[PDB]
């Protein structure tokens, strides 16, 4: 198989995939998009790994086929952090997603949506799908892997599980494993979607009713863990939305901001994928079956750049400090100044650009 | 005549009809009250204890008839305790709009059926007016001090600011001058989680056999997270599984099982309707409303106060207490409590919170 036309969308059939749990999901497709020109040696691939609700559209404007622009708009191109004049930015839709790759909303063999029959996946299963997707194109080793959040967890299992198939990695706003705080809010986000009457045990697809209310609830609660406490108060405080009265049907500024944030997600994301991908986040743990977190990291030789956000409330700075101390390929923690919490790795263009540019230098 | 209830008993004080800040009127308001210790000769030793969102008048004592769970500050009032009952009379009420004794959404109105969707939104200032009206109904017009945390701290704040001449001192724990954006964000969403429950029935579920249990449990699980510290949880539960359950095969995580138990535990002692009404009184908390702003209102309050905050508080960060301490002239300086239990530290650190209460009562003595 060949890479899709630069910019366009493409599907890569990797066949059956045996998961860490033993389950076997067959006829697996992996959507992918590429910016940049593949090298004659196929050795300049920079794999960009997206987060929970992201997809393969990492950069570019909106329009046909893409409701919203890329989540890292401007990270790939001439002179950009990932210089496409000499690098090949390859992004894929994670396994279990809903933007082209096999997931709960995809159809199985019986001609009906996977739904509740979709097997539970892990971060290592998402990585095996990406690695297999690249193999289907003749790419065994990639120059670097970069991602934040789930994308960071995907980049951590890539450098630890396949150290010889990658030359460098950028771990952004992620930890070596899921924390109690992350699982607590994420398992409750799931319970919010599952308590919606229209969830229908996960087989709501093609029935007309979906768990919209539950999905908005989960997204609103999650968005709070993405932002910084001070940034929210400084920006919204307790002000009212316009001239509304929260005492008699109005809304607060922050309340109107969260409802919009959940509305943006309903029009593009599927609840089933939100559950499956969140359950994969909960299972994140680089030390499982490797002798613990410390052993797995001490035994990883891949050179990596670790970045952490100060005001991050979902992935506190202490987690990245642990990663940098234990990974021998990492000099030290690379703090990203930002007041926007976890969203810092999405908004701090210049700060994140420096970490990417440092990561590609190690790949050289 | 309306009298205080016996120590350990519950009393139902009638205050008649009250007019809320919004203009609405609440008829036949009933406020539940509990006492600890005798009144002094001049009746000048009343220490009002104001509970938090899901609290009640059972501030101390074991479980027994009418009190399934011990007091939220077990050991805070009594002989030699922080509120030494040999000197002070600990008076605690159930907040207006509560489900735990006083008039609220679950209480029956005049037409015979519950208030429900007919209960008007109340502000923190409305809850203070009711408590002051309750004490007045008995005959108390001046208290020695007010103490509370969270919503209890908000009630205490509006008390010293609104009735400076009828209170000698106050203790403000883990609270801010006004509701923050992060607080209003999660709290409005919690309200939305209860109303999205198909059994909410616009709030008129009380006499239908159905209740929004799913929504309330969800709102509580999210709220409990904001009450704890990040490091506390990871050290306690990490990513461990619950018992022998396996998340890979539909099992639960340790922290997941813990949060579920918190929802159920509140689910069997609290009313969803009250949760919504009280949660929205928190949203409207703004000591500066109608007073020229936060700084003006606090600058004008001369009551001596003790302000304390928790280091790991994630819902009411330390910066909020620091602001209160800086704007209130009656405060000598922020008192920092070192705890790992986040916002819940004001309930757990009974030794560090005990001293702040003793400092507050010391100011009440000096001012008397
Ligand atoms: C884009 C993002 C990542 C960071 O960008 P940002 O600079 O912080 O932008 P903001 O969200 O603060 O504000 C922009 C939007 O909020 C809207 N908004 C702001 N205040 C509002 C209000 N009071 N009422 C309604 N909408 C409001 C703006 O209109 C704008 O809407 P738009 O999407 O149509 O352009 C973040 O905003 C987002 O959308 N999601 C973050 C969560 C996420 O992606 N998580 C997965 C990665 S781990
Ligand atoms: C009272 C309170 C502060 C207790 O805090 P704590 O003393 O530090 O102890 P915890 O509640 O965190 O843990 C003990 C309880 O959790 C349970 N628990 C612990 N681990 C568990 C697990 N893995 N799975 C299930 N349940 C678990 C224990 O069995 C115990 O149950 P119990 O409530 O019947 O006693 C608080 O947790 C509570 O129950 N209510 C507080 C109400 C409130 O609004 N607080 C904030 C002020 S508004």
């Amino acid at each position: 198989q060949t890479l899709p036309a630069e910019g366009e969308i493409g599907l890569i059939d990797v066949g059956s995939l045996q998961l860490e749990s033993g389950a076997v999901i067959d006829d697996v497709c992996i959507a992918v998009q590429r910016w940049g020109k593949l090298s004659p040696a196929r050795d300049n691939v920079v794999v960009v790994l997206h987060a929970l609700t992201g997809d393969s559209h990492i950069t570019g404007p909106a329009g046909p086929g893409h409701p919203t622009p890329g989540w890292w708009d401007g990270v790939a191109g001439p002179g950009a952090p990932i210089d496409t004049t000499r690098w090949c930015a390859v992004a894929t839709n994670v396994l279990g997603g809903c933007r082209g790759s096999t997931g709960p909303s995809s159809l199985a063999r019986d001609g009906k949506p996977w739904g509740s029959r979709f097997p539970l996946i892990s971060i290592r299963d998402q990585v095996q799908a990406d690695v297999a997707a690249l193999a289907a194109l003749g790419i065994t080793e990639v120059a670097a892997v970069v991602g934040g959040s789930m994308g960071g967890a995907r980049a951590l299992e890539w450098v630890v599980g396949y150290p010889d198939r990658v030359r460098a990695g950028l771990l952004l706003a992620v930890g070596a494993r899921a924390t109690a705080d992350q699982i607590g809010t994420q398992t409750t986000q799931i319970a919010a979607i599952k308590a919606d009457p229209d969830w229908q045990s996960g087989d709501y697809h093609e029935t007309g009713r979906a768990p919209d209310a539950g999905l908005r609830l989960a997204r609103r609660f999650a968005h709070l863990t993405y932002r910084g406490e001070i940034e929210l108060d400084t920006r919204f405080a307790n002000h009212n939305q316009g001239n509304e009265d929260p005492t008699a049907g109005g809304r607060y500024a922050v309340q109107s901001y969260l409802e919009h944030q959940g509305d943006k997600l309903l029009s593009r994301f599927d609840a089933g994928s939100y559950v499956i991908l969140t359950e994969a986040l909960n299972s994140h743990d680089v030390g499982r079956g490797r002798g613990g977190v410390s052993a797995a990291l001490r035994a990883c030789p891949v050179p990596v750049v670790v970045g952490g956000i100060t005001s991050d409330r979902l992935y506190p700075l202490r987690l990245q400090q642990e990663l940098a101390d234990l990974l021998p390929g990492c000099a030290g923690l690379r703090v990203v100044e930002s007041v926007y919490g976890h969203d810092g790795f999405l908004v701090e263009t210049e700060a994140v650009g420096e970490l990417i540019r440092q990561t590609l230098g190690l790949a050289d």
